[PDB]
């Protein structure tokens, strides 16, 4: 839940995400990637599942980032979609699509797929 | 394309897509869906490409609900990818990854994908 | 269905789907993109479910295409899965994946997602 | 290039089986055993695989499609796995895939799911 999502996070390519959560659901902070047309920080928001099942499945929750900030401009965006497990070495388990502004002629190929774990360490 | 954005939105389903594209590049409103474990609105936050490219691309945006309010908790959250297209019938074309919460055994089948489109017609 | 399934089809690209499903759920035939790197015919082998349910739902179906023929090599393969839907207007309604070539430090942009839908008509 | 190496027995992080031969010119034949899910033994698969891939370092495209119908059971769906095979000391296939399942026009949205395979030919 709160305290346990909030904080620092590393996925496998060594990008970092930094978050905040809120009591009411709110997910806020900033994404640096490690690959890509990505330079230092950009604003992230999104939301998670604040009361989740009593069942010990994990908490939905979902961000984006638009690559935009004052050094870049990549004209995209990214959303990750997911499920926060906690746990002594907790994980942020999530797929993700990527979209860049295309003409209409070329929207079949404007739409990246991945999938991204993050931990703590 | 703040005033393009900001609006009203209907997507293939009939769900109700109400935003606010801001000044910073911040989109915030309600989604309500017409289909699945939802009932009425539902926050939703993302964000928007603020300086898009002016060569007849499209800008890209995203946004993320999840499925808890006053009423229901679904346990699940949904993110939309896409892109705002402008013109004479304006439109927000997405592909979406919709996660609910499973134990660890079961989380290969956690998530579904699928594409909305959106636009301002009623 | 065997025959519902096997002829020719088009997408809302232009592409040209020609296929036929054997009795015992194979399908195989040959692929015509209209976009991308890509030339005339590729050869394409997929799956489909010969017994579906006949409660209304749609035929599940798959196929592969890699993208290298006599003409050409695009280091690049597509899926599509989806379901063949039956009725006056006969569709196939698909998601796929198209996957290229990257070395280890790329192969987190090696795959794309989209939506085809075919039907008989173009 | 990757005939030899394609071919085999391959897992993946479900404990799945995926029995595998490359053709010379990209054919994709074998079976499918599935741990998880409406599955039980074998199911039939067949796919393609870039017979000749580029020389920089680059992975080899391939996918396959799985119809979960066989002898023993009809799950009514499919799956197709979209990825690349790396070679190297441990050689690897990393997918994507779609598991679609037969749905009424009405609940078509809910109708696929997206998730992610590794495979290696160990265990
Ligand atoms: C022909 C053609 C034309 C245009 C493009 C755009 N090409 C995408 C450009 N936009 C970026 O590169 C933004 C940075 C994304 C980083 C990803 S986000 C998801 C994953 N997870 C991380 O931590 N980093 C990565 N392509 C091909
Ligand atoms: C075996 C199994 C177990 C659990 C589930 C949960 N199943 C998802 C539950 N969560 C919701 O049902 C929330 C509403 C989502 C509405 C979608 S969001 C994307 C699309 N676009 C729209 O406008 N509405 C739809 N399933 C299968
Ligand atoms: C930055 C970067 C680097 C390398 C590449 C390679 N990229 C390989 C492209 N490989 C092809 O172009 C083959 C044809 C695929 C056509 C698709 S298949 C799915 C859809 N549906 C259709 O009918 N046609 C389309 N890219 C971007
Ligand atoms: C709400 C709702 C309604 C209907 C269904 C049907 N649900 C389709 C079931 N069809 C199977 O269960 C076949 C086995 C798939 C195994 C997968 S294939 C991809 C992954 N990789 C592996 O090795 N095994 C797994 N659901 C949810
Ligand atoms: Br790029
Ligand atoms: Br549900
Ligand atoms: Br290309
Ligand atoms: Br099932
Ligand atoms: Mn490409
Ligand atoms: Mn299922
Ligand atoms: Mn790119
Ligand atoms: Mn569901």
């Amino acid at each position: 839940d709160e305290a346990g999502i909030t904080g620092t996070w590393y996925n496998q390519l060594g990008s970092t995400f930094i978050v905040t959560a809120g009591a009411d659901g709110a997910l806020t902070g900033t994404y640096e990637s490690a690959v890509g047309n990505a330079e230092s920080r950009y604003v992230l928001t999104g939301r998670y599942d604040s009361a989740p099942a009593t069942d010990g499945s994990g908490t939905a929750l979902g961000w984006t980032v638009a690559w935009k900030n004052n050094y870049r401009n990549a004209h995209s965006a990214t959303t990750w979609s997911g499920q926060y497990v906690g746990g002594a070495e907790a994980r942020i388990n999530t797929q993700w699509l990527l979209t860049y502004g295309t003409t209409e002629a070329n929207a079949w190929m404007s739409t990246l797929v991945g999938h991204d774990t993050f931990t703590k360490v």
